[PDB]
């Protein structure tokens, strides 16, 4: 349940905190006052994203590392009205990077990068994944809260 | 009752028993109709921190085993031809790198070589590994 917030600063405003707070529809202050300030567990953003979801009670299904060429095939197999996390490997990043996404009733995809306030809809999604130097990806589909 | 694989599998991995697990936790029902969902929700409750794997066919299981690091405890949720829901067993990759599987509800222990025979006998179709990172007994 949301607390009063100013988006806070330093490094609670990381992808994985920011992506998790958007999907739970809460804020990063509610996220640090419960659970705490999570360091990078085991060096993998995936591991720290997963264990942040375990801490806050998100029940998810995981889809393993694949090349970004076959991402629309994963998009097509997702159920309609579904929210999910998206961990990407990046050419100029030594760790992963997390964005959020949703599938609407009509089967469209919308992607949201909360840390950079970036919102992408179908028909701009291909250009975005290319512009962002995304290579591999891993989808975390929420089942329940 | 509470003699269910997911409770029994979680209590075997935690090095405890289900009755002292259930005064913790309570008796949580089948969340979302999913044995996977119920295992995840039971593990978050008790503090088992896991890495979730993609559902995969049982044929590709020896490769998943092959990539697991030594000294690993894990759960394994199976799809079963004659079961409407999943079934949970426990697993280990010890220091020497052998795989051992334990079905707690039916007290069965399976080691390498018998694993292909075992998974075929049990009518398992796909599977999903939950690798333990952290316990709090
Ligand atoms: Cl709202
Ligand atoms: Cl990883």
């Amino acid at each position: 349940a949301p607390d009063t917030i100013i988006n806070t600063s330093k490094e609670e405003n990381n992808s994985y905190y920011c992506a998790t707070a958007h999907l739970l529809r809460t804020d990063v202050c509610s996220l640090v006052n419960r659970v705490g300030i999570e360091p990078l567990k085991s060096g993998s953003i995936l591991s720290t994203l997963e264990e942040l979801w375990q801490a806050v009670g998100i029940i998810y299904r995981l889809y393993e590392w694949q090349h970004v060429s076959d991402i629309d095939t994963n998009f097509k197999k997702l159920p309609n009205n579904s929210d999910f996390g998206l961990v990407f490997s990046v050419l100029d990043c030594d760790i992963g990077y997390v964005i959020t996404g949703k599938k609407d009733s009509k089967g469209n995809i919308e992607l949201y990068d909360p840390k950079n306030s970036l919102l992408i809809e179908n028909d701009d999604i291909k250009k975005y994944l290319y512009d962002e130097n995304f290579h591999r990806f891993c989808i975390m589909l929420i089942i329940s809260k």
